[PDB]
């Protein structure tokens, strides 16, 4: 069956689409199955299936409902492009507060579509709000701001934090978890649990919670700095959350400002991330994006990109999300992801395809980590322009040869070398940490600066 | 690096894992990335960012984190195929009741080990949760026995239930909605939301409750017949989730047990489904699968198979999952999907690579739905081998050219031919419903039965 | 939840799982904590199964949240000698809904992993149907034992 005369309207202008605030636009990256419609046909459909239609005409359908169908306005066969203008009419809001739903959004525009059997592939990668629309949205209600205030720093432009991630991702017992917390801590400011940490049976939740606020305590006293930890309370119950969140904050009393709350926001869902949001909007909600390479990666041509899992984060009240390491680092990525950076930071932006204004909704702090260490952080900053955000570096720091305490201090000795402008083996000389970098991961060192050795 | 002889172990034998009853077991297709390291290397470190590994050496490593690594234990570069060990000790598990969570069986087995680098791709296609494991998990507290009581049906095989969604999509107000539920119900048992329909400013939620209520019971006086719905609950804040189905259980009255909760629980997150689940143990659990595609897909060689999902659900307490119409409908899939449903209905199954004893714990109902109707379901049902199901056609019911009610019957008597094992060209004779549908859509008559005008 | 979730904790088969071996812990009232909870790993080293006596709860000789704590010590001693699952169901009962939650609830984050080794008992008659309906709604996971104490009163043929 075509619909392309219902569900398809190129005449219709992006610019007037815009201007008009009453549509969310989505990019997509489509190509047909061989054996069925043509572009427009299978676009056609395709805006069917994500609005107010089915493969099939239905005798209940009246011109109401024509209203709200979404519209291909836009094609490129040649470049395989697809865009699509969906009325904010369709998307569900709550009964409670009437704000919108993420849930909704992904349900709509990324949801059936996925699983059409006349589609080949079809990828997001890029979508525009509407003010109408985006401020039914929580946005972040904790930024770097209240970190950087914790830490004494600016709370504009306060700098770089100086993160780790506590290595093995499992198998440390309390006591040894808050030893190499504590070892951190002499050097750094910012600790996160890996992602799987929780309430292992070798390493109940509550014993550690108390032996890492212990080390918080031990650390700050010994060194006069204030100290930061994310705290991983993911849960498939919402009321585990809680539980784990309540807890962490009445255990660490005084320091409870100094708290982040991790959550696994691709695995657990938004549903998760809103129950951290919205429980403790006070806490830095830390989104940990685990599993989304399997739709994000350039290799996947279904689902959507890292860039709009990142937009789409911001809109949830992520206070900060993982946006990788832009090619500089273990996991797939490229330099260009310096966009998602920029579209999560500043209040007006460019996406691959729209321009986005926030209208000062808070930002989401780009957090940079996946095999970094002090010898990879200078292009990193090159490539991004700024090292105002978290970077957290497990083997970085902990494979360090001199310990953990040292592997901090080697962050950030190389944070200080890239706004120095100085040559970074240069800048050994004067700087051991750093210079032990070197050796602690030589053939970084090796590719990255040829003739290191003989200074 | 390689960490081959830490995190692979291919002297180990499946068959002692599973008698240990110590591992989750994880079956995935991979294929490694060029310029980095062969297969076992690979999948060394695959196992290594899975449990208790990174990337480079950490000095706070014990003889403990040891002990709990996740092991590659077989290996088929032919094939792509690698299977990994995970000791359940890795798993965490809730402060609250000592119970398992999906959330963290998927950061660990699918999570970060999806963006790595060296990795080109890779793909969970069956995993295997041992007793000690399995116990930890909800699974569903409500079946279709609780439907089939509710329609006076027999508790065993208590048979077919004649479903449908309300299509549009999008786009009816209250009343034209609950009118589209009330003709449907003169044939057909179930109704579902279509999974975007919730609380559009155009049909608000407490208004299309309080509509449909009014149409299921006048409905069941004029039938005099039990007759179920499925709401969408759905949402990103838990307490939106509980206000919706507390206010329709209330509202429903005597008819409360009459009502499914839908869940959209892929996009919503695992988080959502565990709201319902709990919140609402007496409400049979409606999984719905929206967005899966951009992994499931075999287009897709990243995240998790169908099969994988739908196992998952069973754990997670989805009463009922959609399963595809396995290649007789209109999405993605195959008639080798079978295998799926049997694994989420029956004690003992097996996948494609590891028998699975359930100990118990309550099936979950094949949900059938996606371009189904009457013509087309006496072949789903030869390849499935059983109509103990729910059935929902949403353009094969309201697409029927006499209407809803008659597309309901239709579906009945297309099963009530497959149940009889007549022909149905010949049964269509004595049956108009199912007759009309062959002219409803004749392209599916053409295709299936050639010569069906002449008698 | 019914004597199929009991078996799958002892290991046994979900249908016909057999015999638990089962005991109340005597006397009736009297033990301190700690003692309570070495009676419980004695009969746990050739039993399955342990339920409070109906009135055990929280005595002033025998705090609740002492009691608790130490019983889970002798399920976990008794476990990691016998190699063998052990069952133990606390008495929950209560006039106020609260007070039944608060014990529910500090039992099930005591044992932890062996949360899924509690049972629930409730003195339904005396307390009254809401008592019991507290904890199968509360805590529909948890095995609901029933004790029946006063029944007597009405049940015995020597009452018409
Ligand atoms: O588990 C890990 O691998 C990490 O702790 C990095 O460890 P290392 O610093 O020791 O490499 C992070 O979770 C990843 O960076 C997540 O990737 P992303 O930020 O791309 O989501
Ligand atoms: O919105 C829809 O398209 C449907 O209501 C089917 O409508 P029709 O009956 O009109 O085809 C279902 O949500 C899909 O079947 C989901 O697919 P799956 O079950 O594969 O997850
Ligand atoms: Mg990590
Ligand atoms: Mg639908
Ligand atoms: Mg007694």
């Amino acid at each position: 069956m075509d619909q392309s005369n219902r569900y398809a309207n190129l005449n219709l202008k992006e610019s007037e689409l815009i201007a008009g605030g009453r549509h969310v636009l989505c990019a997509y990256i489509m190509k047909p199955k061989a054996g069925f419609g043509n572009f427009i046909q299978t676009a056609a459909h395709f805006a069917a299936e994500s609005s107010t239609g089915t493969n099939v005409e239905v005798s209940t359908t009246d011109d109401f409902t024509r209203g709200v169908d979404a519209l291909v306005y836009e094609v490129d066969e040649a470049n395989s492009l697809m865009k699509i203008a969906y009325p904010i009419e369709l998307f569900d809001r709550n009964v409670i507060d009437g704000r919108a739903m993420i849930a909704s959004f992904l349900t709509l525009t990324i949801g059936n579509n996925q699983g059409m059997g006349d589609v080949e592939y079809a990828k997001m990668y890029d979508f525009y709000v509407p003010p109408a629309y985006l401020k039914l949205f929580d946005g972040p209600s904790t930024t770097i701001k209240d970190l950087w205030r914790v830490l004494g720093r600016p709370v504009i432009n306060g700098g770089f934090i100086v993160g780790t991630i506590i290595k093995p991702k499992l198998g440390l017992r309390p006591q040894p978890f808050a030893n190499a917390c504590y070892d951190f801590w002499l050097g750094g400011d910012f600790i996160k649990n890996d992602e799987p940490q929780g309430n292992q049976v070798f390493a109940p939740f509550k014993d550690t919670v108390r032996a890492v606020a212990d080390a918080m305590r031990r650390a700050q006293d010994k060194t006069g700095e204030a100290k930061l930890f994310s705290f991983n309370i993911t849960a498939d119950d919402h009321y585990e959350m809680l539980a784990r969140g309540e807890f962490i904050l009445e255990t660490f009393a005084d320091n409870a400002d100094h708290i982040a709350f991790l959550v696994d926001g691709y695995v657990a869902g938004p549903a998760a991330v809103t129950t951290a949001r919205r429980a403790f909007p006070k806490q830095y909600l830390h989104y940990h994006r685990a599993g989304h390479g399997a739709v994000t990666s350039p290799q996947s041509k279904r689902g959507y990109t890292a860039f709009v899992l990142s937009k789409m984060a911001r809109l949830q009240g992520a206070s900060g999300i993982h946006t990788g390491t832009m090619g500089f680092g273990k996991a797939e990525g490229e330099a260009a992801d310096r966009a998602i950076a920029y579209m999560i930071t500043e209040d007006a932006a460019d996406g691959p395809y729209f321009h986005q204004e926030w209208l000062g909704m808070n930002p989401t702090t780009p957090i940079i980590s996946g095999g970094m260490n002090a010898l990879r952080m200078p292009g990193f900053f090159d490539n991004l322009g700024h090292s105002n955000l978290i970077m957290t570096a497990g083997g970085g720091a902990f494979g360090h040869v001199d310990g953990g305490a040292a592997g901090a201090k080697s962050l950030r000795q190389a944070e200080q070398c890239w706004k120095q402008g100085a040559d970074p083996v240069e800048f050994a000389k004067d700087h051991r940490e750093f210079a032990r970098a070197f050796e602690s991961f030589p053939q970084d060192a090796d590719k990255l600066y040829p003739n290191w050795r003989a200074k």
